[PDB]
């Protein structure tokens, strides 16, 4: 099993990676054959060229990324609940959704699913 | 597909009938098929009888529960953050979990999976 602490300090380097821009920080903590499904119910993106393409596609603005509460961690699993805020054509929004981590024997992420509606999106 | 606001409603309705100690209000929230995992990594408890039994063991002590954030709700899923208190001979502890919730087709909780581990707990 991996650590909660572990599974913390990756939901931490996420979001600082997030807030960096730095794309090749984010794809490193995933594996090979992970899967990614943001928002939930869309169509998931698997493996790493897929991955990296969709983490590149959403730094296209600069995003602020706040862990908003303490991580949960448990059981080769985390989730967390957090904010993306940007601004588009002088319109800003913040994004409020919570993710949830599971974690592969190596503690690398193999599944990402982001939790979040139209209810959670609101204006800056 | 569900409602997200069907689905804030039922979460609403969780929380209150464990504030009330509601037994056959919580459960009647589930489908008869429905499967409850509670820490994640714990075995699921599956059907109505064992999730009778579940929250029949959870309400040997009063609860006080409530949400600490908006509710993210998307296609057949919700996800929540929150607090639950309770006390056993003078002694309070608080448990901070963020719970999954997946729907079926007649809006009945057909899983639920807790995630928190010692980390989000603080005994007396």
């Amino acid at each position: 099993m991996n650590t909660p602490e572990h599974m913390t300090a990756v939901v931490q380097r996420y979001v600082a990676a997030l807030n960096a821009g730095d794309l090749d920080g984010i794809v490193a903590l995933f594996a090979d054959d992970a899967t990614v499904e943001e928002p939930v119910g869309s169509e998931p993106r698997s493996g790493t060229a897929a991955i990296r393409e969709f983490y590149a596609n959403s730094l296209k603005l600069p995003l602020a990324v706040e862990l908003t509460q303490e991580v949960r961690a448990v059981a080769n699993e985390a989730a967390f609940a957090f904010t993306v805020s940007f601004e588009y054509q002088g319109r800003k929004t913040v994004v409020a959704p919570i993710n949830h981590f599971r974690f592969n024997g190596a503690g690398k992420v193999v599944s990402m699913r982001a939790l979040f509606g139209e209810k959670n999106i609101h204006a800056g």
